[PDB]
């Protein structure tokens, strides 16, 4: 779970 939260941690991050 902490995984995949990171995951879309870095998603949030990179979109900007």
């Amino acid at each position: 779970l902490a995984a995949a939260a990171a995951a879309l941690a870095a998603a949030l991050a990179q979109a900007l």
